């Protein structure tokens, strides 16, 4: 009679055993590039995940008691949001990281400013900015500032006997209220002459109009003295506080914080429903998966919430594309949990069948953790080590 328990116990021992072997190839190699350069304490917390999913093969095999049905009851929805937390904390960490992007409008002359602007452009581009660099003659004032985590305006100091913005500039400074600058991190940089009694009365001018507008004022202006490419190491200096407005890094502790966070939404859910209905038995558990299914519903969310920012954070570079590879993760994910939550649904009539079922689809779900993003990450550290020094 324990027949049909062999397949899914031969599958759980094996996948615990590759999860083992994993933790400890990450755990000899824990200072190594590959393991330290992402979110380390949340790829720890994940195949704790992989590992509760292959455990739970046990708990479904087991022989229905008090204690087997709160197990199941707390595990089957633990297990997954321990993983799908981890994995959407990753996405999270990318998505603010590198997600941030910048906008700089420039209005130069004699290319004095347009210079500065270059220069600025790669030390936040270095910072992991989607940067993009416009000529104010070539700029259009309603809606500018939309989509920007961060704008730089840059303006020289014209006019004779009194302060004057750069030509170009003037059409943006005089519809600057129809950018969107309310409530926008902004910063001022500028070319000018000390021999001219108002040095830089542009950058003055523009930090005032966007104060009045209720823009973020993060840096004071950046205001410089003739030739900008002798002034170089100062607008370098400058750019790494404007950098600093959106933050360039998330703490190891702040990204274990967030990922207890949404377990805990679960653990809520799950334990709130084993107190108001009592675990048991009269063969089978006294309250089934289907009676409510609120810890499916957070579940599929935590699932099409990664599977969103998976998708739009793909093409970042960072730990060897490891962007790329939660993406894959993710894209299995879902076409797991769409082939099999319609399948225990039309079976939901044979308790061995939905128990079997379960066993081949919470292991598949680890698996799939284990082969699209642990699997590249381990062929680097161990046969390709110096790719990983
Ligand atoms: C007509 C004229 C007016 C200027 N007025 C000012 C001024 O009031 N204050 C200032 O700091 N620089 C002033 N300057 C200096 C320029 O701003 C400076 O040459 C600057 O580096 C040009 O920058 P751009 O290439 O970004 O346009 C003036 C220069 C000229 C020739
Ligand atoms: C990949 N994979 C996900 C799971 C899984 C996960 C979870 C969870 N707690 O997060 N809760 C499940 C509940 C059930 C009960 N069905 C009874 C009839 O069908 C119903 C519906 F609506 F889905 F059709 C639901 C079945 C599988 C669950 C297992 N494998």
């Amino acid at each position: 009679g324990d027949a049909w328990a062999v397949g899914p116990v031969t599958i759980a021992c094996l996948g615990a055993l590759a999860t083992l072997f994993v933790l400890g190839v990450f755990v000899r190699h824990n200072a190594t590039p590959v393991v330290k350069a992402s979110g380390r304490e949340l790829c720890y917390i994940l195949l704790g995940g992989v590992f509760l999913c292959y455990c739970m093969t046990f708990i479904f095999i087991a022989k229905p008691s008090t204690a087997v049905c709160t197990l199941r009851r707390l595990g089957l929805g633990t297990a997954f949001s321990v993983c799908y937390s981890a994995l959407l904390t990753k996405t999270y960490r990318i998505a603010r990281i590198f997600g941030a992007k910048a906008l700089i409008v420039y209005g130069s002359t004699t290319g004095n400013t347009e210079y500065t602007a270059e220069t600025i452009a790669r030390e936040l581009a270095d910072a992991g900015y989607e940067v993009d660099s416009r000529d104010a003659a070539s700029v259009e004032a309603g809606g500018l500032f939309e989509g920007f985590d961060l704008v730089l305006l840059g303006c020289s100091t014209w006019g004779d006997d009194s302060i004057e913005l750069q030509d170009d500039f003037i059409p943006l400074f005089d519809s600057l209220e129809e950018t969107g600058a309310q409530g926008r991190k902004v910063a001022c940089f500028g070319c000018g002459d000390s021999s001219w009694e108002y040095f830089c009365g542009a950058v003055d001018a523009i930090e005032e109009k966007l104060k009045n507008l209720g823009a973020e004022i993060v840096q004071d202006g950046l205001r410089i003295d003739g030739d900008p490419r002798a002034a170089r190491d100062d607008i370098v200096g400058w750019a790494h506080d404007v950098r600093g407005a959106i933050p360039r890094f998330i703490s190891p502790a702040s990204q274990v914080a967030i990922c207890l966070a949404l377990i805990s939404g679960q653990l809520l859910i799950v334990v709130a429903w084993l107190v108001v209905e009592a675990p048991g038995t009269g063969l089978r558990c006294n309250h089934r998966d289907a009676s409510m299914l609120g810890s499916l519903a957070y579940n599929v969310l935590l699932i099409a919430l990664c599977t969103l920012y998976a998708f739009k954070t793909r093409k970042c570079p960072e730990n060897f594309n490891e962007a790329k590879f939660i993406g894959f993760t993710m894209y299995t994910t879902c076409i797991i949990w769409l082939a099999f939550l319609p399948i225990f649904y039309v079976t939901s009539s044979d308790y061995r069948v939905q128990t079997t079922t379960m066993c081949v689809s919470v292991s598949l779900s680890g698996s799939v953790v284990l082969g699209c993003l642990f699997a590249p990450k381990l062929y680097i550290i161990l046969f390709q080590p110096q790719k990983n020094v």
